[PDB]
């Protein structure tokens, strides 16, 4: 197969510290990031022009996402705060209290209306729009799921599980798990580490095949349905994969925490430690 390789098309600023999440709305028309400067700020894709930006969480913003049946945004944060906001009127309407700790990411099920956070209570919890216990360090990736198993975890005790109660729990990482990617077809996913990038195939968890290579604090990971694969590291090195057979094909304070293909999928947006909003496209 061949990937053509990305390309810096646009940079875009106005958080006032690192962007550690980003996410793109259904419909494709605005974008939106939280950073360290405590504020969520929302930008037109095509212009990158700053549209809103909305204040409430008293410490960094770590998690973001778009209800693709709502017109709510959900958010999260190290003021172990979960809200939720109406843009539409530009206000938290709701609040989720129950982690005791900083809460580190979140995602939402396509179609039940549940709402499922991760933190470093080593726990995930699911919220109407559960507790899930187990994992024994924090938790810094969640991802959510149609088909059983609905949930899975990356954590920093290592492990991945697949869930309110564990189904699979895998040991294969020699360290800490800091980002899973589900694959939009839904029958593989993977898991990020320091020491390699490992596939699983669905439902049970079964390792497919390790991509080593890319040597660094693996922050983020994000596929297209083209099969690339997408990781971003705390060095700002970022390292584009074959998903299939796993071949590295390109290679470009300073660090990536998010990265999200838009809906096209023609367009890569990154959140990086250097206060910026990075856009690639192929050349
Ligand atoms: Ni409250």
């Amino acid at each position: 197969q061949w990937h053509p390789p990305w390309k810096l098309y646009r940079v875009i600023s106005g958080h006032l510290g690192w962007v550690r999440c980003i996410a793109v709305e259904p419909g494709n028309q605005w974008f939106v990031t939280g950073s360290a400067d405590r504020t969520i700020k929302i930008w037109d894709l095509a212009s990158g022009k700053l549209k809103l930006s909305l204040t409430g969480h008293i410490s960094t913003v770590r998690g973001v996402i778009v209800s693709t049946r709502s017109p709510y945004l959900f958010s999260c944060g190290e003021d172990k705060q979960v809200k939720c906001w109406d843009l539409e009127y530009n206000k938290v309407i709701r609040h989720y209290h129950g982690h005791l700790s900083a809460v580190y990411g979140l995602d939402l099920h396509p179609t039940i209306d549940v709402l499922v956070t991760c933190s470093r209570d080593s726990t995930a919890r699911i919220w109407d729009v559960h507790t899930l216990s187990g994992h024994t360090n924090a938790v810094a990736t969640v991802r959510c799921q149609a088909a059983e198993p609905q949930i899975i975890t990356g954590s920093h005790d290592t492990t991945i599980r697949l869930w309110g109660k564990t189904r699979v729990t895998l040991t294969n990482h020699k360290k800490s798990v800091r980002a899973v990617v589900l694959h939009p077809r839904h029958y593989t996913f993977a898991s990020g580490s320091p020491d390699n990038i490992k596939q699983w195939k669905f439902p049970d968890g079964s390792f497919i095949q390790n991509l080593s290579g890319h040597n660094a604090i693996i922050n983020t990971l994000t596929v297209n349905s083209d099969g690339v694969l997408v990781s971003g590291a705390d060095n700002g090195t970022m390292h584009l994969w074959d998903w299939r057979t796993g071949y590295n094909f390109q290679r470009v304070e300073s660090g990536i925490f998010a990265c999200a293909f838009d809906q096209s999928e023609s367009r890569l947006l990154t959140a990086e430690a250097d206060k910026t909003i990075k856009v690639y496209r192929e050349d």
